[PDB]
């Protein structure tokens, strides 16, 4: 297991995340889906010049999958997924400059709502989740798990789990007082309400 500490400024943004008092938590199932649905974009349009890059699987889908047992709500997709340089250091270098103007847009008025215009929406897993953990497998890598409770370190290891073939799952393990985001019917409710007119099929499973 490899640890690693965040950018001085992502750290910054996820303290903010953490800290600030904003109810509308619910966002963050919107932000998830995008880019879900991002990464499928993705995956589909790299198979129109090379199609064996759907030969780790054809299906394009977003599962929304609640465990009350274990208190985590996962969102799985079929999407591009991320390689290891991705989780290290691509994806928070790329985040810097939507942080930054996203700190300034909330200090000139902005609300945290907005943070998916800033590209940054994935950080917004926090205002529910305690830690987080990213489950991800891209065609050129091998099967990762990145892991997170803030506090400005983050975890990579190879994941010796299920393969999964390619895409991504990110397990919100999700604070004491947002069990909430478990319920059918309330997740039934925010992806009618954010996430209406995403064009990948997506599944809310049901607890056994
Ligand atoms: C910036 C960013 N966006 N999405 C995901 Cl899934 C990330 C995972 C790890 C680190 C940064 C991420
Ligand atoms: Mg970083």
């Amino acid at each position: 297991v490899e640890t690693f500490a965040f950018q001085a400024e992502i750290a910054q943004l996820m303290s903010l995340i953490i800290n600030t008092f904003y109810s509308n938590k619910e966002i963050f199932l919107r932000e998830l889906i995008s880019n879900s649905s991002d990464a499928l974009d993705k995956i589909r349009y790299e198979s129109l010049t090379d199609p064996s890059k759907l030969d780790s699987g054809k299906e394009l889908h977003i599962n929304l999958i609640p465990n009350k047992q274990d208190r985590t709500l996962t969102i799985v997709d079929t999407g591009i997924g991320m390689t290891k340089a991705d989780l290290i250091n691509n994806l928070g270098t790329i985040a810097k400059s939507g942080t930054k103007a996203f700190m300034e847009a909330l200090q000139a008025g902005a609300d945290i709502s907005m943070i998916g215009q800033f590209g940054v929406g994935f950080y917004s897993a926090y205002l529910v989740a305690e830690k987080v953990t990213v489950i991800t497998k891209h065609n050129d890598d091998e099967q990762y798990a990145w892991e997170s409770s803030a506090g400005g370190s983050f975890t990579v290891r190879t994941d010796t789990g299920e393969p999964m073939g390619r895409g991504t799952k990110v397990i919100l393990h999700l604070k004491e007082d947002q069990t909430e985001y478990l319920e059918e019917r309330r997740i039934k409710e925010i992806v009618k309400k954010h996430s209406q007119f995403i064009g990948y099929p997506i599944t809310l499973f049901v607890e056994k």
